[PDB]
């Protein structure tokens, strides 16, 4: 029936993208499963038939790609509970200067805090990357700076207290995710099926999700 | 004082990172970290601390043992190298290799399995045992991870596990430091908290000496 190869653009998608793909496979045993690693666009990987289904942070529209709505969560400040901003029960763009900020190792136009809250604001505190978010914890915990992840990824870390999770701006820091693939591939029931089972997962297993439309 | 972990392998962080917690609360004056050999690090003080998988015995080090364990081959069900109850360097050729993105220098398969037997299969670069599980479930490739990590997703059926050579692959984990630093007590706790955590929750592991 064709081929699947997932080009993802945060490394917290994985976490559920992992089962997703564990309950696709024995659905669909013609479909050829793959993750697109070892980089760069997810959207921009799509058009050049590298990928056929991308997951993204925007809906940002453009031709011979349709987006499809997954689910919207909060991200999360985290700071160890010795840092001065466990004090701040509200963050803002300001209380990011002066702290190091961890981050996976991708440009802040992957990234939801950077990217709407600390450039508009001309912001841009020392940089630290970690592929592993057991490790953002764990530098994060150590004093060794401060991060920003999904309400859903911290929840585990919070009840071990490494660190304490706090609001990002008084309106809220919100990530919206989307399955983009080409207009063309529109027609597959595959496709389709893998964006089904993301959403079934996602609400059932992890919390402080919303619905969102496109 | 400070605590700067150099660590070699990515398996490490996931007994490494609970340690950690436990460590901060009972030294709230050590100040930790974690960097990116690891024992050359420790030589340029970059490092105070050193997870390696090889105890060989430098001029300024003073190596600790913490525990060894089984490097496990993985393939999916349906794959050919299911049927084979104990895999060989010659069953890696003709498969693609799926490892972290690390050389094989850093890595227990080739450094003492592939390389030795003049054995260089393509390879496959993943930093997450998670996506490692699924390429190899859908028949991207195979490999060889510690008993304990695949442990969880044998239960799932993705992937099976094989044993690695007739004698086993093992992998042999000490913690380095420089023999100045050997007077300090939270460094020696530190490889305490280690040992007490691995041995409590990891399954298959063995004593060092």
């Amino acid at each position: 029936a064709g081929e699947l190869r997932i080009a993802v653009e945060s490394h917290t998608s994985f976490d559920w993208l992992m089962p997703a793909m564990g309950e696709f496979r024995p659905m669909w045993p013609q479909v050829e499963l793959d993750i697109v690693s070892g980089q760069a666009d997810p959207v921009g990987l799509l058009l050049q038939h590298r990928a056929d289904l991308a997951i993204v942070s925007e809906a940002e529209k453009q031709n011979g790609i349709s987006f499809q709505p997954l689910f919207a969560y909060e991200m999360v400040g985290i700071c160890a509970p010795d840092h001065p901003l466990a004090a701040k029960n509200v963050w803002t763009a300001e209380d990011f200067i002066g702290e190091t900020l961890i981050t996976y190792p991708v440009p802040d136009e992957m990234l939801d805090l950077p990217k709407k809250i600390l450039i508009p604001k001309n912001i841009n505190p020392p940089r630290r990357h970690s592929e592993l978010t057991i490790a953002i914890i764990q530098l994060v915990a150590s004093r060794r700076g401060i991060a920003a992840l999904p309400y859903w990824t911290v929840m585990p870390y919070l009840e071990k207290g490494y660190v304490v999770h706090r609001q990002i701006t008084a309106d809220g820091l919100q990530s919206k995710l989307y399955a983009a693939i080409r207009t063309e591939d529109t027609d597959k029931s595959y496709l389709n099926n893998f964006c089904q089972i993301i959403r079934e997962r996602g609400f059932a297993d992890l919390p402080g999700l919303s619905e969102l439309e496109p």
